């Protein structure tokens, strides 16, 4: 007899749940396509000192983000140990060779052998991590927790 609200003006459904996680544009594709690694010692040594160099005196060697030089800088910085597992070696490749000027960008600042070593030293710290049992969330210290394997306790 009466419609108090006629459905039509809007469309049918377009709900989202936007984006979580990091965000940073970075084309799946730049991310898949190509990334040389050589995995050694000396890539996340040396990868280490890259970060380090510059990167490291406001947000950790790498993934720590410990920060030594931080204190002065802005607020704290976040924990890339816990956020690389979430992040794809194209994607760091891809940030550190093209970047978009402010922070990433510095594929002219280091050489592409340099680029993987960045990529190799958060790509095997960030696993060592895991081993700790803490990928997915933070790291647990309960001991007598974990499960069905010991091996030299
Ligand atoms: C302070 C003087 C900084 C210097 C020098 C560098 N970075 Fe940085 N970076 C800084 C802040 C405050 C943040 C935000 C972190 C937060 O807590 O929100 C960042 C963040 C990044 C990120 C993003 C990390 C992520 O979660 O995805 C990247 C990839 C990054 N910074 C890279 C980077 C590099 C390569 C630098 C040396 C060349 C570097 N940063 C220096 C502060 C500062």
């Amino acid at each position: 007899m009466d419609i108090g609200i006629n459905s039509d003006p809007h469309p049918p459904h377009h709900h989202d749940h936007h984006g979580h996680g990091s965000g940073w544009e970075v084309p799946e594709a730049e991310i898949h396509r190509e990334n040389p690694i050589p995995p050694d010692a000396r890539s996340l040594d040396q990868g280490g000192v890259l970060y380090a160099e510059h990167c490291v005196r406001c947000h950790g060697e790498t993934l720590r983000g410990d920060g030594p030089d931080a204190h002065d800088l802005d607020p704290p910085v976040a924990d890339l140990v816990e956020h690389a597992p979430h992040h794809s070696d194209g994607d760091l490749a891809y940030r550190v060779r093209i970047g978009r000027g402010p922070m990433p960008g510095f594929g002219d600042a280091l050489d592409e052998r340099d680029i993987w070593d960045l990529v190799n030293f958060m790509r095997d710290r960030a696993q060592g991590a895991a081993l700790a049992g803490t990928n997915g969330h933070s790291p647990d210290h309960a001991a007598g927790d974990h499960h069905h394997g010991d091996h030299h306790h």
